[PDB]
């Protein structure tokens, strides 16, 4: 038997520990042998998850497309959904407004927003880790990006959150129409009176003569709730659970805050998030096996991620790893646009949280749940604490 053949990235068996973690272990060793196999699950697809295997195909930009990129399938994210030359077209007209030093000038107000939702239950002693903090900081991030009050960020959060889980597509698209409606008033209001924010560097770049339509512009602020907030809180969720129970790493973060970077990029690796699919389009051999047009090849990243020949000890946290060349953010074309501005996020939580609640553990009376699927991470982390006080 083979773990391949009924490998389901919906449904991922769950060790005691309650992650996905000792089935990717097994299914690691199994790659040594078998870096590509067939599942069953979906009417049949390519399972990608040595980590030679998953760099050719992703480096492939001929015979594999993004249009397969979400698997299965029951509306195009923009670049992450499209292929050469639009994606080509929008990357570069969006390189530069999003370039991190335009994204690092919003870090103190991030660092301020974090510290303004650990406010809403350090006085309590208890709260759920995931739900307060890691579902809300993306969100409030997206907000101050944009130039509107952190607050904002609450309601993307519910319309993310909504889109992807109604069942009725009459109520998904009144969700989406909501958003959509939002967008362009902010869109509006950046045209006529341009600020520094991330909005009104999009519309206001230029390349080869040419900027984003109105659409386009739609299309941008989509992705990054789409793209960027759940991604962000399964992240952030994962690695607040690992540090409420992990007192070793957690000491050493406290002692050592200039590892935090380093062992950001070494949880990104351990923890990270996303599997992402490919459509074939051309017949190309990976190794010892042929993909034909119409297959889907789903590239297993956390299993590359732990790749004996591509990481010394991959089971463990080494905090001071470098380099680290994991896959959980991408590589090639298609690499994260946000690859810069979720380091130094994840950096200023850990930080933030760390500092006013140092001492913590997950509650024994509730329980962690971990979310399965091409954005996975806990979906809830309850901890309890002793009683802290505001900031403010
Ligand atoms: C921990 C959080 C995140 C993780 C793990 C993550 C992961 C990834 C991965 C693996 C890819 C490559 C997809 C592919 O090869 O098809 C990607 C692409 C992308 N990500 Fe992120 N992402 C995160 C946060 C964000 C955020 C906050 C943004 C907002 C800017 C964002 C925007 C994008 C976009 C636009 C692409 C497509 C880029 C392109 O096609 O050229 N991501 N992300
Ligand atoms: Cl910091």
């Amino acid at each position: 038997t083979s773990l391949f053949t009924t490998a389901d990235h919906y449904h991922t068996p769950l060790g005691p520990d309650g992650t996905p973690h000792a089935f990717f272990e097994a299914l690691r060793d199994e790659a040594e042998t078998t870096p590509i196999g067939w599942s069953e699950a979906y009417g049949g697809h390519w399972v990608v998850a040595g980590y030679k295997e998953i760099q050719a195909v992703i480096q492939n930009t001929k015979a594999f497309s993004n249009k397969g990129v979400t698997f299965p399938r029951y509306f195009e994210l923009m670049m992450a959904g499209q292929d050469d030359p639009v994606h080509k077209k929008y990357r570069q007209l969006v390189a530069k407004p999003f370039s991190p030093e335009a994204t690092d000038l919003f870090t103190e107000q991030l660092r301020q927003s974090t510290n303004d939702l650990i406010d809403a239950r350090i006085e309590l002693g208890e709260g759920d880790a995931a739900t307060w903090l890691a579902n809300e900081i993306p969100a409030r991030l997206t907000a101050i990006l944009l130039g509107l009050p952190p607050e904002d960020g609450d309601t993307y959060r519910r319309w993310v959150w909504a889109i992807t889980h109604v069942e009725n597509p009459e109520e998904g698209a009144e969700i989406f129409a909501e958003l959509v409606a939002h967008a362009r008033t902010l869109i509006a209001e950046r045209r006529t009176n341009p600020g520094n924010d991330i909005m009104s560097r999009v519309i206001m770049s230029k390349i080869d003569g040419e900027s984003l339509s109105e659409d386009d512009l739609i299309g941008f602020f989509t992705i990054l709730l789409l793209g960027g907030i759940d991604n962000t809180a399964r992240f952030l969720s994962s690695v607040f659970w690992r540090l409420a129970w992990d007192i070793e790493l957690r000491r050493r973060l406290i002692a050592h805050p200039e590892l935090i970077p380093n062992a950001v990029d070494e949880l990104l690796r351990f923890y990270g998030p996303a599997m992402v699919g490919r459509l074939v389009t051309q017949e190309v051999t990976v190794g010892d096996i042929t993909m034909k047009p119409g297959q889907t090849a789903m590239l297993w990243f956390p299993i590359a991620s732990r790749d004996r020949s591509a990481f010394d000890s991959p089971d463990n946290i080494v905090i001071e790893r470098t380099p680290n060349r994991h896959l959980s953010l991408g590589h090639g074309i298609h690499r994260c646009l946000g690859a810069h501005l979720i380091r130094v996020e994840a950096r200023v939580a850990i930080t933030e949280f760390l500092k006013r609640i140092p001492e913590f553990s997950l509650d024994p009376n509730k329980e962690c749940e971990w979310l399965m699927g091409q954005v996975a991470g806990m979906l809830h982390v309850p901890i309890i604490f002793p009683k802290g006080k505001r900031l403010s």
